[PDB]
């Protein structure tokens, strides 16, 4: 499992607050990560984490004018094509909702505008496990619609440990 031991191996060795700040970031990006990878392989979609808006409207729509669309500079996680939609896709993991409502405004406001200018049918869609329950919560209705069960087994716990390691190093 060497995605711990790095870790493990981090944690060890730091000796300062700004090390150990990015750490702690460090941990929490791959529990996102690793949600996004379990995810995926349970609904057996292809893993994507972090996909530049212009690769994906090149992917579906491979003849698009490009120079006649302004198209933001944005990251979603992943997306699905389904043969006539465009379901983005953005992984998230907490223990409530103000990251994904943050995310969901974003690319409501930002991917909409230019993917109707170019006329693909597209949704966003945020994943969110809550990394102590493990329930698993969806905004956007085609991606219920396409995966009605969704009980996908996820532990989270060895993050948790990593992070309490640091945390207990740097107390005081
Ligand atoms: C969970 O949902 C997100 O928050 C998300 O997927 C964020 C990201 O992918 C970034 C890496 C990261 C992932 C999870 C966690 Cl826990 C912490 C960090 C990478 C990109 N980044 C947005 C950004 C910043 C700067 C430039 C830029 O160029 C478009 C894009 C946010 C963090
Ligand atoms: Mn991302
Ligand atoms: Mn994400």
């Amino acid at each position: 499992d060497p995605m711990y031991e790095q870790f493990l191996q981090r944690i060890q060795a730091v000796r300062t607050a700004t090390v150990a700040k990015d750490i702690s970031a460090d941990i929490l990006e791959a529990r996102h990560d690793y949600f996004g990878r379990e995810l995926c392989r349970a609904l057996d979609i292809e893993y994507r984490n972090n996909v530049l808006l212009d690769e994906i409207i090149l992917d579906v729509y491979p003849g698009v004018n490009l120079m006649e669309y302004n198209v933001p500079h944005v990251t979603p996680d992943n997306y699905i094509w389904t043969g006539d939609m465009l379901l983005i896709l953005d992984y998230k993991v907490s223990v409530g909702h103000d990251s994904t409502e943050v995310t969901y405004k974003k690319y409501t406001t930002l991917i909409l505008p230019v993917m109707q200018e170019i006329g693909i049918n597209t949704e966003i869609c945020i994943i969110r496990a809550n990394p102590v329950t493990n329930q698993i919560s969806i905004v956007g209705e085609q991606f219920k619609r396409l995966f009605p069960t969704i009980p996908v087994e996820l532990n989270f716990a060895r993050f948790f440990e990593l992070r309490k390691m640091l945390l207990d190093k740097f107390a005081d």
